DNA sequence: GCATCGATCG
DNA sequence: CGATCGATGC
């Protein structure tokens, strides 16, 4: 179910995370700072955000006014308790929808941790009301809205420190935000605090600290931190191990490998390059990085969105339905006919190359056909067991409201895409994945939604397959993408979409060192007698590509 | 049509 | 620890 939590996002910010935000807060604020400085908290709650910021003011003799705003009158009443309690009296808080979807001067610092609901939450229609309010696009989620009003709520010169997710730096959904946030705020710092888990909630948090555009114009060149859990050290890297918690790592000015209790972080520091193009993801990486990315795209031949289609597997929307392997359990009058029970890969029985499957037994009832010449979905009288098995199942199969709105059938898988582009030779990856898994398939089975494939543009399969295969396997590619796509789950699984694949860049597909890689490949794909040999053509691989583009790191 | 996005989700 | 899977947007 979504509770309450889920719907209003009600999580509250850790004490030490709080006073660190605040202290950056002051850090950067350059603005007089003798008279009565205005605070905000759009979604105060607790009142953490504030209670922290009154600590360190008071801390350095500045009286500040707060103000917090909060939709919900338990938080209301609580903020105001704890407000109260402390030697604070000049605070005022406001029960009303911040979005307003009375009256309020402009303020001098807004610190704020807005609430994080997806479009899915929020439903279409509220979601579409928010778009057309505060000019969003794509699936927007609130915090997005929320920044856009509470930046609207803010002096020329003023100081925002606001911590929201991580994935509109990433996200196609968040060049709105990028584009909004470069166009409002000299940009100070933006933390990217990774997979570090200050939350009890699963979300890898951000913050950005900003000062707003004025008129006069004004500089100051963007820096960022960047701080992740490190898996894998290398063995000539030093670690340091003179910090005790976590929450002291925040406060490092040296680029590195960082021991905490039973975890090693590395963290970057460096600068935002030209974070004005805000269609592509923000890059945060150090200059070395950079360089060598920039030196990668100068030298390549071309992008793999030039040579071949990433499209996703299918999306059924009723998994537990339409992808089963017990189909002979069954009773004998539901089973449906082997013609629409066809053969499915899965992220499970991914490896790289080629997997040796098991038959997976794994099968999805496929509704589309090739009729007359279009793609139409299947009549059930021709099958009745499976016209049966399906009006078993007719009650969660017609509660897609989507699928009625969009004048089809009740028992039609959601996403069929093609049938007949199924019987080609592809290649096939996980979405979800620590470590690249693309692999060669001939049989001509079905993809699931939890994978992505790929199938050349020109009808020559022969060789480009295999060198698309041969790079996006490597090590090279690895580091490529932890350079240029940042989009990280926990356990440093990475999201292998089609907006990131489509940028990998392929070198010149007639070169020597190209045709010499396909000739690799194709061994690797085809015989499966070698072990450990496949390391050694791994490596031979790798310095391949690396003579392709450019000589090592 | 078709790829996204996840205060992930048990 | 580990890999969602179904509403959604365009
Ligand atoms: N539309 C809206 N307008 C105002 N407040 C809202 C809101 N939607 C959610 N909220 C409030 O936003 C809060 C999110 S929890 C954040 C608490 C606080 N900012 C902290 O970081 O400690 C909840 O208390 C919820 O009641």
């Amino acid at each position: 179910t979504v509770s309450r939590q889920k719907a209003t996002g009600a999580h509250f910010t850790p004490d030490k995370l709080a006073e660190v935000i605040a202290k950056r807060i002051l850090d950067y604020f350059k603005g007089e700072k003798n008279r009565v400085i205005r605070v905000l908290d759009p979604a105060c709650g607790d009142g953490e955000l504030l209670l922290a910021i009154n600590k360190v003011a008071q801390s350095m003799n500045i009286q500040l006014e707060l103000i917090g705003v909060d939709f919900d009158i338990d938080a209301i009443n609580i903020a105001n308790e704890r407000l109260s309690r402390s030697g604070h009296k000049n605070f005022r808080l406001i029960n009303k929808d911040f979005l307003e979807m009375e009256e309020l001067e402009p303020v001098d610092i807004i610190i704020a941790n807005p609430p994080y609901v997806r479009t899915q939450i929020l439903g279409a229609e509220k979601a579409q009301k928010l778009r057309e309010k505060f000019n969003l696009k794509g699936r927007v989620d609130l915090y997005q809205a929320f920044l856009v009003a509470m930046t609207q709520q803010l002096k020329s010169n003023g100081i925002i420190g606001v911590i929201t997710s991580n994935r509109y730096l990433t996200t196609k959904g968040g060049e709105s935000t990028r584009k909004f946030l470069v166009s409002n705020f000299n940009i100070l710092e933006i933390m990217d605090l990774g997979d570090s888990k200050f939350f009890e909630a699963a979300v890898l948090p951000a913050i950005f600290f900003g000062e707003k555009k004025n008129k006069e114009y004004q500089s100051n060149v963007p820096k960022f931190f960047k701080i992740y859990e490190q898996s894998d050290i290398e063995a000539s890297s030093s670690v340091n191990s003179e910090f005790n918690s976590l929450i002291e790592l925040l406060e490092v000015n040296k680029s590195g490998l960082y021991s905490v209790e039973d975890k090693t972080y590395s963290i970057s520091l460096g600068k935002i390059i030209s974070p004005e193009n805000y269609k592509e993801p923000w890059i945060l990486a150090t200059e070395d990085e950079y360089e060598w990315f920039m030196k990668v795209n100068q030298n390549a031949y071309g992008f793999i969105e030039d040579f071949a289609h990433v499209k996703v597997g299918i999306k059924t929307t009723a998994d537990s339905v339409f992808i089963r392997s017990d189909w002979g359990e069954l009773p004998e009058e539901q089973i449906p006919e082997d013609k629409l029970l066809r053969p499915i890969i899965s992220a499970d029985q991914a490896n790289k190359w080629s997997v040796s499957l098991v038959g997976n037994n794994k099968k999805v009832l496929y509704t589309h056909e090739i009729r007359d010449g279009q793609i139409k979905a299947i009549n059930l009288e021709e099958f009745p067991r499976a016209k049966n098995y399906l009006e078993s199942h007719k009650e969660r199969l017609a509660s897609r409201k989507y699928v009625l709105k969009a004048n089809r059938n009740w028992y039609e898988i959601w996403v069929p895409h093609d049938p007949s582009l199924w019987d080609k030779p592809k290649i096939i990856f996980p979405d979800t994945s620590p470590e690249p898994k693309f692999f060669y398939e001939d049989k001509g089975s079905v993809v699931d939604g939890n994978c992505y494939w790929i199938i050349p543009k020109k009808e020559n399969s022969n060789d480009i397959l295999f060198l698309i295969m041969g790079i996006c396997n490597s090590k090279f590619m690895s580091k490529y993408h932890d350079i240029a796509f940042q989009n990280k789950l926990y356990a440093g699984r990475r999201r292998y979409l089609t907006q990131y694949v489509n940028k990998y860049p392929i070198p010149d597909p007639e070169s020597i060192y190209s045709k010499e890689i396909i000739s690799l490949v194709r061994e690797l794909v085809n015989n499966k007698k070698e072990t450990q040999d496949i390391n050694e053509i791994e490596n031979r691989i790798e310095k391949l590509i690396l003579r392709a583009f450019d000589i090592e790191s």
